[PDB]
């Protein structure tokens, strides 16, 4: 027996294209989420939901690695 | 246009009944999540997923409020 903890999912995608300079990293949401999403983490710690299909999101993922 | 941020959901429920003394508060997950869950927040800041069908879970919610 163990404690289990929550998962992070995106159900809406950001409509603002944030400056790439604010960003530290990205992750793709757990496969358990109903929809695939990118979560960007900013250098100040904010998490931003973004649509994996959008050109800007893809370009940012390429820059971030 | 605005940034949007992630949601917190539970996909598995804790099997350990945690001590009530460890707990600070609870919330029910957003209706955007694909299943209903309780998240307990411990006094030290940990978030724990729990099944609202379970008797102890409902008892704990009563005590916390």
């Amino acid at each position: 027996d163990a404690l289990n903890v929550p998962s992070t999912c995106c159900f809406t995608f950001s409509s603002k294209k944030i400056s790439l300079q604010r960003l530290k990293s990205y992750v793709i949401t757990t496969s358990r989420c109903p929809q695939k999403a990118v979560i960007f983490r900013t250098k100040l710690g904010k998490e931003i939901c973004a649509d994996p299909k959008e050109k800007w999101v893809q370009n940012y993922m390429k820059h971030l690695g």
